[PDB]
């Protein structure tokens, strides 16, 4: 019909899931503009005329789009691999954010993943209390955007790092982690990098899982193939460590595994496979078997032992394997304090205390400025270097 | 300005009509990329390549909803452009029927000559004015561009005047809803710059309508604009035009009525003032307009008729219509006893076309067969940019 076509066209104009809504749309023709402004491509008749046709139009665009000076930095609050995270507060809405920022120049140059979908995909909508938020995300010609919820508790390896952790906080976090990853299976995949960093608390003390980089979707069967092993080297599990062309195709165990590394570094205060160099972790991870084991102290009750025992070993047998419900059975988590269903409301172990909506004093000083970091190189041809990113912005177009 | 005003005037601009940035603006802005960068030798690089990979499944269903080609039925050619021709059709789905005109994209690349379209394509849809044809639809692909307008069944004014010795009642009346009309397009901010007869039109009652507005300009801080171009048909084009061969001169909207005067003249003598056999001729008998224009040895034009086309064909300064429009309507010439100007639209035209169906095309000629098959792009190896003065065109009504 005449009107059916108009309506479906309508959908694909607003869900925010469209490849081609809003968002999508007004990104691609500011990514043109910005991979054409350059005078060995002005010499074309087409092109010159084209930018001069939308100079107007295209000024007007950007400064009502969301850009990077509506933000007002407060301080450098972490170090990504591909730029730098910053708490900053929006100069309009005086709101405070936690702010990520992503090198394109760096993204392309080598990093065979284009991962940034997958985590702006989660957190955008997610909707899980384990689950850091993201409210905004835009762009322009040098660096990728996310503006997250600000996570004023700072990570576990900061809480390990000035605590002896006892067995009472061991299990509360264990227990929230294990509820954080629950709901990332049930969105469909595999996080693959477990691990304290990755961990922040809230204003009130609990646990979100930060960062997705490296989640992946599953298939059917509920599976991963992969031929290249992803991670870090303490926490990776030895079927993912020795993925490789012959195979590599494991499943959601290895999440697990992970936990277990995180529970053993709470108590004993040192990761299950340290070694005096990087590639050593490597050889004591695969011969596990042997590898493992606790230090001669009596702190360790039986039960935490039992399960990180049933949490370090080989797939076909490590604990989680048939199911969550398995885990969550397990006498270690036996408590009178919070039940699963009920853990998230009550009281946790370490209640930050706040001056302000700045305060940020859980995270340690970093440096800021840097100077400036130098991006594409000045085109001779079209190069089209925008093209990749088109429609990550997360603004017009947002689900509420 | 606050952050629920920026995010809340961004939102209006993908529905405004007239906003560059509207959503079928931007739709365009897509598929124009996806057919300026799908060619074997850019799919080196992987930006590209990647990028296409993404929206194939995507712009191939956009280019499957949104209104196209084969969404109308034919019925019958009935005009013939520079770029294109104008047929007859009928909406296959609303059943309705409209005058469709087509413009290959790659004529007007070749001739130099593809920044025109805008200025009609924006008079048509926002004028709103019963002098003006109306645009309804602007859709295209990657071969034309498509203008669906409203089909005048009542012809053109050259058909009537070669049908008929036109008596002064009626040149009365069609010259002064020309005047209406031009006025019309001035109030816009508009000098037309082409006033002849191929561009007037007739609606289903006989009245008078501008259709085609290929060569209009928008006047500046003193209401006037300078330009260089050729010349096409240089029997209505005035003197000042014609000393624009270059770009040193300004001229004023008084130039228009030059055309009205040359139009009066054609209604009653039969031929145009300052017709020559060749086109450098024409020119001449132009230029030369103090010694060439003269009026035949029979008194079949009254005194008045004859004041009003001298009162037009005359140098700028003193042409009639410089000192604002309502100086011509005060003219003797349309003193009459059958309307009033603010009620003339409203009068019945001297000419009631008698048509036969919401088809009938009696009233034009049936045309030739262009048969000359339209030349195609060659595969470039870099960007060549086909597409890029051709986004925006796209626009729909509600
Ligand atoms: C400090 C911080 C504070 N508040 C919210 C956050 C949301 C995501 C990431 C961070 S982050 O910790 O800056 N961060 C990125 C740097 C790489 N290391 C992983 C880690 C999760 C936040
Ligand atoms: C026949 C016709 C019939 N109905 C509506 C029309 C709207 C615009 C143009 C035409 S048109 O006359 O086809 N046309 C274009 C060809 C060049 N000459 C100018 C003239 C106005 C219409």
């Amino acid at each position: 019909s005449f009107e059916t076509r108009f309506e479906k066209m309508d959908n694909l104009l607003r869900d925010p899931k469209s490849e081609v809504n809003s968002d999508c749309l007004l990104d691609g023709l500011d990514a043109l503009v910005y991979d054409l402004d350059f005078p060995a491509l002005r010499k074309n008749k087409n092109i010159d005329n084209f930018l001069s046709r939308y100079k107007d139009t295209i000024n007007k665009i950007r400064d009502l789009r969301m850009k990077a000076e509506d933000y007002e930095v407060v301080k450098v609050i972490g170090r990504g691999a591909f730029g730098e995270v910053q708490l900053v507060r929006h100069k309009s809405t005086r709101k405070v954010y936690a702010m990520k920022l992503l090198s394109k120049f760096e993204m392309i140059k080598r990093s065979d993943s284009a991962f940034f979908w997958e985590e702006r995909d989660i957190m955008a909508f997610a909707n899980s209390p384990w689950v850091v938020q993201l409210f905004y995300a835009f762009q322009d010609d040098r660096y990728l955007y996310m503006v997250m919820e600000y996570m004023p508790g700072g990570d576990l390896v900061n809480l390990m790092s000035n605590y002896d952790v006892p067995e009472k906080w061991a299990r509360f976090y264990t227990a929230e982690v294990v509820l954080a990853l629950d709901a990332i299976h049930s969105m469909g995949f595999i996080h693959r990098d477990v691990k304290p960093d990755n961990m922040l608390l809230d204003k009130s003390g609990h646990l979100k899982l930060a960062d997705f980089g490296t989640c992946m979707k599953m298939n059917k069967e509920g599976m991963v193939r992969c031929d290249t092993a992803v991670g870090t080297p303490d926490y990776i599990s030895p079927e993912v460590l020795k993925s490789q062309g012959g195979d590599g195709y494991y499943g959601r165990e290895c999440d697990w595994w992970s936990v277990g590394v995180f529970l053993y570094e709470m108590l004993v205060g040192d990761t299950p496979f340290y070694a005096d160099s990087l590639v050593g972790t490597y050889s004591k991870i695969m011969n596990h078997k042997n590898s493992l084991t606790f230090p001669d102290d009596n702190d360790i009750s039986k039960e935490a032992k039992n399960l990180i025992c049933a949490f370090l070993t080989d797939r076909e047998v490590r604990l989680g394997r048939n199911g969550v419900e398995e885990i969550k059975r397990h006498l270690f988590f036996k408590n009178d304090q919070w039940a699963w269903e009920t853990l998230r409301d009550t009281v946790a172990p370490v209640v930050p205390d706040l001056s302000s909506d700045i305060d940020t004093s859980n995270f340690d000083d970093l440096e800021e400025d840097k100077g400036e970091e130098e991006t594409f190189p000045i085109p001779k041809a079209f190069v089209g270097n925008q093209l990749p990113f088109v429609g990550f912005t997360y603004y017009s177009n947002r689900r509420y």
